């Protein structure tokens, strides 16, 4: 017998929470905010302050070798510092941004397009798709805006980002 049969107890007892290879784990998220609070970000502000790094990645990329620059709204914590804190939890900057994709979507879509949309391959009509964690926008496990998306992406937007 290769695998012993499962007992009924083992099946009540087994731990099966949804999983993702595209989002940081729950534990990883907790580490990031714990460390953020320790770094002196107010506990109330950790989400809004994270979004500052997310915004930066919306323009500049969220790749493991993207150069994060500039200050955050907390003195003596730069965006680069927050990025390091993110990496300290063992997730990547990309997965972390992806987790907040729907919020930054509501914040920037039809208001201020990715800064470099034209330098990347994009038609003006697919503009709002030109960030590297766009695939997070329609992820239901990603953090959601309080009243849902301001609109869905257009099929042109979905396609434009996939074909990149």
């Amino acid at each position: 017998i290769a695998f012993p049969a499962i007992t009924q107890e083992q099946m009540s007892s087994i731990k099966v929470d949804p999983t993702s290879n595209l989002l940081p784990s729950q534990e990883q998220l907790k580490s990031v905010s714990t460390l953020m609070v320790a770094a002196k970000v107010p506990a109330a502000s950790v989400t809004t302050v994270a979004l500052e790094l997310v915004n930066f990645c919306y323009d500049n990329g969220s790749s493991a070798y993207t150069t994060v620059t500039g200050p955050s709204s907390i003195p003596e914590i730069s965006l680069a510092q927050l990025a390091s804190i993110v990496k300290a939890s063992g997730t990547s900057l990309r997965k972390f941004c992806r987790y907040f994709a729907p919020i930054i979507w509501n914040l920037r879509t039809d208001k201020m397009a990715p800064a470099n949309w034209e330098a990347s391959g994009y038609k003006p009509s697919a503009k709002f798709a030109a960030f590297d964690f766009f695939d997070g926008v329609e992820n239901p496990a990603a953090m959601q805006p309080p009243s849902g998306l301001t609109r869905s992406p257009t099929q042109e937007e979905r396609i434009a980002n996939a074909t990149n």
